[PDB]
């Protein structure tokens, strides 16, 4: 059923026109018509010192094409336009063919640091042949995940210089649909011991690492110049900007990190939709656009010009969960993963960097525009 | 009146202990006990697409003390132990004598990209020298901010060098109590044809920036080993292993981005209460943070042997804003911005970095203790 007028009616015919669609089971959209909210209770346990409930919109981004499958996105943000702007760029990108999207990996890393180690490259070559048996240790220190098919997978060791020297130890864990930093809190603390005894070192912390790079998620698409304009070499036009508006983010910091805002604008929105921790997700990210010695453009935009196409890329860490305390508490973000369709942390991981890409491409445009 | 016990008590006694401190006119109080949400009339207004609305949780953390003022501090997070923890670490710093502060400046930055400049460095030095014309020109489009003894201040522009050159100029602008996107965006639409003219040049773009280097805000904290633990010499172990925690974070990109996170777990939540939008306190603190060539923690803790005492230090760049539509329209966020006691957006910054700092704290203390 089309979705245009979608915008101008009104709150109530969208309701109906989301029930017409029928995306939502009887209850959710009940649910959703009542704007059932997560009450002060449910609010009390999930965090501390609660004196209250805080309300922000909730919107749909309809037309989101993933790898051939359509998603109607949630969006939760303060920001006049943000989801115009997604809904916009997500129609045309939807003529064009939609996203194409892979994972990389699916990971998180924990680190251990240690310190006073006096013999550094003897402790890392100790720790690293006992490799097998520390992996082990982390994964009967948490069976739970195990017996899902997941668990401790990789060890590596680093020396790391500086005032003073730290020998770290990271572990790469298959978390499966958890987040992971209870898990890797757990698996680390196991390890710690060990550690101590194996580098004749103190050990200062266990901790997941939100830089993320054993997530790492890739979307792009490929848009005809004939999608941004109808007018005749107006399409390129607009396409010849949008690359130039891309390399001047991979030139000035002060041009990337408005970019990169922009792209979060998306991102966060359904994060918080999906019940998903937006510091992470923007820590990493925000890490990763300065891998290479400066501070980037998080996204790329050239030009085909032979197959006249605008192409978008970005990868980002997106080590996104489908389970977790809000997610089972919170009675909306229920809805948002039914909504979905209920995607894995995957197939979820890879809507999310689609939405980013979409997003940065209504910046881009609007902003290069007469 | 006393605070203790308020984690404790219930939903109830604790909006009695904050009635009893009498931090809130009797609308307001009333207000925050039907939990009067922002509507979806109101929300509808705000964003597109609307078809609900979505709840957080709405967290009191008391004592915070800046410049020898104390806030209550409103958070609004999902996150479990975000709150407690920002409480315990606002608590003993608190006794520790809180938070030294202070605004650098207080300025947005906006930028036009140039393009297609044969003559880069001529272009460059016409522009200078026509400073005062072109700051005269965007004060004019934009007079409702001179009337209330704000505008533009300042221009430069600098050359950078890729693929392909870009010649990009700088407007320094006095927003007062705004976030200034508007503002700004209006101010360089006016700059546009004339830069053209003066360059021989197209304009890609005329934006402002996210990397906001000119309005830089930091905040210190001075605590004496003897309110980090009672017991004898324990104190001073803690905050060595709190400065090594914060070494490491220089160090290790995978430790600094984990780092950061805690930093904005308290950052974001209060940017929420106080309608702000913490995409872009997020970009540009986390620009800010790879400043050095490498992604690093955004605060630093060192050790004062002589006066035995930890110290604590952060600047990041903190444009926030007293006024704009979520303020306006979100009856939780002007409740916020009351139970603080109206700060400007100088003294909001000032709580907004403290607040990062002390969450901070509680993680590096929590993350290096038995
Ligand atoms: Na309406
Ligand atoms: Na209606
Ligand atoms: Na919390
Ligand atoms: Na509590
Ligand atoms: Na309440
Ligand atoms: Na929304
Ligand atoms: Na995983
Ligand atoms: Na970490
Ligand atoms: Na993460
Ligand atoms: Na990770
Ligand atoms: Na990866
Ligand atoms: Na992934
Ligand atoms: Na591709
Ligand atoms: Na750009
Ligand atoms: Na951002
Ligand atoms: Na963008
Ligand atoms: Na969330
Ligand atoms: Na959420
Ligand atoms: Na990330
Ligand atoms: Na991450
Ligand atoms: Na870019
Ligand atoms: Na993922
Ligand atoms: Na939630
Ligand atoms: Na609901
Ligand atoms: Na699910
Ligand atoms: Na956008
Ligand atoms: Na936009
Ligand atoms: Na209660
Ligand atoms: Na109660
Ligand atoms: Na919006
Ligand atoms: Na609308
Ligand atoms: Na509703
Ligand atoms: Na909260
Ligand atoms: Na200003
Ligand atoms: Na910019
Ligand atoms: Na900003
Ligand atoms: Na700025
Ligand atoms: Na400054
Ligand atoms: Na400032
Ligand atoms: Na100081
Ligand atoms: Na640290
Ligand atoms: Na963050
Ligand atoms: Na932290
Ligand atoms: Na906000
Ligand atoms: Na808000
Ligand atoms: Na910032
Ligand atoms: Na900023
Ligand atoms: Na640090
Ligand atoms: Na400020
Ligand atoms: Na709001
Ligand atoms: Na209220
Ligand atoms: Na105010
Ligand atoms: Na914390
Ligand atoms: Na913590």
């Amino acid at each position: 059923i089309s979705w245009n007028g979608f915008s101008k009616k009104s709150y109530q015919e969208r309701l109906e026109l989301l029930k017409a669609q029928a995306l939502l089971s009887p209850e959710r959209q009940a649910s959703l018509e009542k704007d059932e909210q997560m009450s002060v209770t449910v609010a009390d346990q999930l965090s501390e010192n609660v004196v209250g409930t805080f309300s922000l919109p909730y919107s749909l981004v309809p037309e989101v094409l993933v790898n051939g499958q359509e998603y109607t996105v949630p969006y939760v943000t303060e920001e006049p336009s943000v989801v115009a702007a997604a809904s916009y760029a997500s129609k045309i990108i939807k003529r064009a063919g939609g996203f194409t999207t892979q994972v990389h990996q699916r990971q998180m890393i924990g680190q251990v640091a240690l310190y006073q180690v006096a013999n550094p490259k003897l402790a890392q070559e100790k720790i690293a042949s006992k490799k097998a048996e520390l992996l082990e240790l982390a994964n009967q220190a948490y069976p739970s995940i195990v017996k899902r098919g997941g668990g401790a997978r990789d060890l590596h060791v680093e020396q790391i210089k500086g005032e003073p020297d730290f020998l770290v130890v990271y572990i790469h864990v298959d978390t499966q649909e958890a987040m992971g930093a209870n898990m890797l809190n757990t698996m680390l603390e196991a390890l710690k011991p060990v550690l101590e005894e194996l580098s004749q070192g103190q050990s200062l912390m266990g901790i997941l690492s939100n830089y993320a790079t054993d997530s790492l998620v890739t979307a792009s698409c490929r848009i005809a110049f004939r999608y941004l304009s109808r007018q005749k070499d107006q399409g390129r036009e607009i396409a010849e900007k949008i690359a130039l508006a891309s390399q001047f983010a991979q030139a000035d910091p002060y041009r990337a990190a408005t970019h990169n805002k922009g792209i979060f604008n998306g991102i966060d929105a359904i994060l918080i939709a999906t019940g998903n921790d937006w510091r992470a997700i923007e820590a990493g990210a925000h890490a990763f656009a300065s891998r290479d010695g400066r501070y980037q453009g998080l996204s790329c935009w050239t030009l085909d010009l032979e197959r006249e196409e605008l192409v978008g890329e970005m990868t980002l860490p997106m080590p996104v969960a489908t389970k977790g305390s809000s997610i089972g508490l919170n009675p909306r973000v229920a809805l948002s993963h039914d909504l979905l369709g209920n995607p894995s942390a995957r197939e979820l991981a890879q809507i999310i960097v689609s939405i980013g890409l979409a997003q940065n491409f209504a910046a881009l445009k609007a902003l290069v525009s007469t």
